């Protein structure tokens, strides 16, 4: 691209040691369903508020190498009139973007899923670099039972985000692929492991099928884990079956790998990741978060109303910030 | 996958292919009508627009000649002049109407200007809107060209895989999908050249649709006439048919009810000679061998209309002689003109 | 790839599709027709296996209902007892000479006991010298099995450029290649089921097929008919038919000339039975539907034969009966034994 | 397999810094070219007297991780009655065995290969280990044309390489999986970089389809170069451009690339080598030389008859062996 540079810059500066990505990108539907969980009513005027309560949070942004935002959020302004991407970009955050359009189910399959946006995307990507966007990002779902993933739900996901990745590079916004394994079923973590080592390799061939620059790419996938109805391991355990499967199917070439957080607690989220970076073992790759739920929850229930609570919710954000950021440095004690 | 219109895609997709009909493509973007409407210095306002489709299907002894019409969006909630539907005036001349679904074509990057086709995003309401609207089958163009290094194995997969999509979402909401996996014309190979381009793709189309868990006697294919390029001589219709038919033999599924052939850059007479040779080839062809045109059914009416309406009754004259001569294509009982 | 053969690939491939006409699969490994020659208390030995081989072959009457006979290598430089060369008996009587050319299975790892078949290695010089013995087709069979997980995409995807690999060596030293997916029944698994897992195998057979570039009209299909597994109720001829038909019409291109049969675990009475019931279905078949029967050919000649040569006239008489019903049952013209 | 651990050990070994594979595999047609090439009748005891004069050069064994070995030298006798094998492992030395059975042309392309050897490969292998062979090699040839490599080069060799790979770990031999990219032609070094990209990546995606364990794999490819009949490049150059080919598509799980010569002379396949091993960029694995020619060709010549000239044709060994060596470490000196 005319972006190889920055695309490769920005990739790099996202793995940045002792940072990672917050997910705020929520619709209004689902930041709804989060607004509603604390009793609070889904009006733009409280979207504004909970997202500048994350932003103007005192210690936060230094432990942020990206913010993903909704599309409404990129262009909203902060109560002082300063431009969220402005109140990022002057912290060093990198904006980010969503920019796939839902799942829809596939016929023929049980219940799994394809991604859609690729129409008018790269139109809407070079308007989101305009608006100061520098990465995107794009969630493919996968899940695991009897016959699944199905071939054709892995061939969908896997060359949907390769297509998406190009069209991204073209635009100049880093592409996160985001091939999610969902955590729901019984199956035991080295299921867990088989399946994630099949999506990434074919997430990977579809990438090189499609010309990808891959140094400018961002992985986000799932970490390797028990099913959600299966007994919990120890973060020494996750740590081990999820930087394996890494070490079999991610490219050296691919500079940062940004954790979802699934099913997982806040703490649980935190001490995983911590583990991976504490393995002795060649990791080719910064091993980062890209955490909503997992960094937000603590922050939404102390907020609730507004007030004497922001300043109490702010500090709760900055714990969860600073852990993570410790996390990623292997470096986070309790 | 059973599509709970299974039994209706069926019946209509065997009808498209009905022995003495095909399909109208009058589904021409607003601007590829306006290059077509500016072609004899006619101002591309929906007016117009509306005048040419409306000659079109109100042309006695036509719409017998048409299995199905592909239209475009604006078209199909269009009326005619005197109040009717043009949805209405197909059906009630026994025509299936159809709907072209496709968002367009976008460059991929890697690739010296091949193609991928836009559209899947929003397709299942846009199709379901589309059945309510009185469409019963559906079109999408892929693209694919002739080169040193063309089609790229990249293309030939974005462009069968997203037919392969769009196909099962046709059938999840009762619209028989026309794939149309569209061999460009354009450069200087050979007629053996384009048959082994044209056998390539069609067996990753077909290869697709599997994967895709398609019902295929619920599908039509539209695909190129095998054909020398479009800088090499031009060649008999027994030699086109032989080709071609032989490139159907080795590809498409016996499943597959009907092979809508699209006209592409071939002038009207050049089109229904080329159908009828191939209705004259005595081989195993278990698929009804028909005709999608839009350029070879329309250009000599678009000449003799022109402008003002008292050159309607002579187009409408013009345009039976074409829809006359392509059915009779369809029986290989053509007999020149 | 055009092979220097192709004429008489073409030729040879259309004729085994003759009407009326079959294959007779005589190529049991030196170790299963051992099984077949024990279960009626004979010894393995060549005198036996040749013996065997000679009474189908001197069968009068037996020769003219069959188009080709697959042979054991052993059996294609085998001798009669009267000094006639085996491939010479089958000439005269227009017999094509057929060689399976396949080393076995063995077992892919990392999957539940699904197998993959070897003997791509020196196939081209072995091809060549059955072709200097008298052969003109060649058959290579892959095993896939229907569980909960299978047939995996590696079983299918190993035996399909298995098959297309073979298929190609073949042509280009003038064998017409019989290629063989045989779906086990073995299982609970209904004839719906069956029907899925065949039209996926067969679609990635033509699929590998096209990859590799090869001449369909010189290449012959040995599908399994479509049944419930070995636990399930057995159901009629017509309804075998109905889906073994329906799968083929979704995946086998016209351009193949026919399809042979395989037995598999099928009685001799309830393989003809079936087979006739297809050639009754009135529906676009592109290809020939005749047999390549092994067991369901031989089971009751075996039985009355048993040892000694006096039980020979009889059992002549019993394998004229089956090659008869094979030939009327590829004309849809049996009338139930 | 029940071999996973020896596999894994076997492997990580052969990528031992300071430590590289000898390739003595040549069949008795193709030694014999070599043994013509010096005016040297190719019978048993001059194949045999060629070898001897390799294994028995003073400081060499220490130098070499692994020799390849043609089916009868592995079960061929030094003078002294000591068989080769156990000359091999006494100086820590794993034999390895060729196991393809040459290559053949595809119908339907201009001039591609596929390589034969799966039938009975299994046996073969089982009974190769019981000799003393604990690793494998195996070639596949790729060209650079207008239309190549083809689709079906790439899949036929892809997963030829494969099925070949699983059948060796069944049978106790680390394979080398050897996807030769023919240097012959005009085409520049990014040429070959993209396609040494596209192979690489159809490879590791056949291997994962096959469930090949990557840890008890070696990958043995080409340097990437410009073609035999382009300008000539420096080692800087050579280096930057191989090792992006490689960060882009060989898992971390694989211990070692061990690099074939290809047309290079003694001392180009040194000093490239040598540069690859000291660019500092994320490397996740050994970078070593699996060289026949390379370390063979001064050798040869030196030697020619026999006596005088094997004590300087031990020199010569010798300075290869050690030269390569240092080239594995990055301290490699003209
Ligand atoms: O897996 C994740 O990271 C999503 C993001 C929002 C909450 N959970
Ligand atoms: O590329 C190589 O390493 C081969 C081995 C023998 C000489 N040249």
């Amino acid at each position: 691209s005319k972006f190889a540079d920055e695309l490769i810059a920005n990739a790099a500066y996202i793995g940045t040691p002792g940072k990672g990505i917050l997910a705020a990108d929520e619709s209004t539907g689902t930041i709804g369903k989060r607004l509603a969980s604390i009793n609070v009513e889904n009006v733009e005027s409280n979207r504004r508020a909970l997202r500048e309560l994350l932003f103007t949070t005192p210690g936060a942004l230094p432990c942020l190498s990206g913010v993903i935002l909704f599309e409404e959020t990129l262009y909203q302004k902060s109560s002082d009139g300063t431009p969220f991407v402005d109140m990022l970009k002057s912290a060093g955050v990198l904006p980010g973007i969503k920019v796939d359009k839902g799942t829809v189910e596939l016929a023929g399959t049980n219940g799994e899923t394809t991604t859609q946006g690729l129409d008018g995307l790269g139109d809407r990507c070079k308007k989101y670099y305009e608006a100061g966007a520098r990465f995107a990002k794009w969630r493919a779902v996968l899940k695991i039972g009897v016959n699944e993933p199905s071939q054709l739900a892995i061939h969908e996901n896997a060359y949907g985000l390769a297509r998406y990745a190009v069209i991204c590079q073209e635009n100049g916004l880093v592409p996160i692929v985001e091939p999610e394994i969902l955590v729901d079923g019984s199956h035991d973590i080295q299921k867990c492991a088989a399946v994630t080592e099949r999506v990434l390799a074919a997430c990977y061939k579809a990438l090189s099928d499609h010309h990808v620059l891959l140094e400018g790419t961002l992985l986000k996938p799932n970490m390797v884990t028990p099913g959600s109805e299966s007994a919990k391991v120890a973060p020494e355990v996750i740590a081990e079956h999820t930087v394996r499967a890494l070490q079999r199917t991610v490219p050296a070439a691919v500079p940062a790998i940004v954790f979802l957080s699934g099913g997982q607690s806040e703490e649980e989220a935190t001490r995983n990741l911590n583990a991976m970076n504490q393995l002795k073992t060649k990791k080719p790759w910064s091993l980062s978060f890209s955490f909503g739920r997992a960094l937000q929850q603590s922050t939404l229930k102390t907020w609730g109303g507004k007030e004497e609570n922001v300043k109490k919710a702010q500090e709760a954000f900055l714990v969860r910030c600073k852990a993570n950021s410790e996390a990623t440095l292997g470096a986070y004690k309790g």
